[PDB]
């Protein structure tokens, strides 16, 4: 049923469960489905939006290592930001241009 509910894809995002509540995700899952992003979910470097939840700038900076880590040399580093991101970009229904502040890594 569905189970890549991405409905629209070129905008991947890759949400960090180990850093983000499972109430607030299936909240902004379910929206940004039915809203037109996609869901880019296990360990592909397809994903162009890294949003997490409670994560400073070195925090965040210190999860890109992780995750560049575990994808081949080579493959460029999608974007490290803040999850505030996508909750706006919920409320306006489009993915809204990413500013420095939201770039906070």
């Amino acid at each position: 049923g569905t189970p890549p509910s991405t409905r629209f894809p070129g905008v991947a995002i890759y949400l960090v469960e180990p850093r983000m509540g499972r109430s607030r995700r299936a909240f902004l899952t379910g929206l940004a489905r039915s809203k037109g992003f996609r869901v880019l979910d296990a360990c592909s470097s397809e994903a162009t939006h890294v949003v997490m939840e409670e994560t400073s700038a070195e925090e965040a900076v210190s999860w890109q290592e992780r995750r560049m880590a575990a994808a081949p040399p080579g493959c460029t580093p999608p974007a490290l930001l803040d999850i505030s991101w996508l909750t706006e970009s919920l409320g306006a229904g489009q993915p809204v241009p990413v500013e420095c502040r939201h770039r906070l890594e």
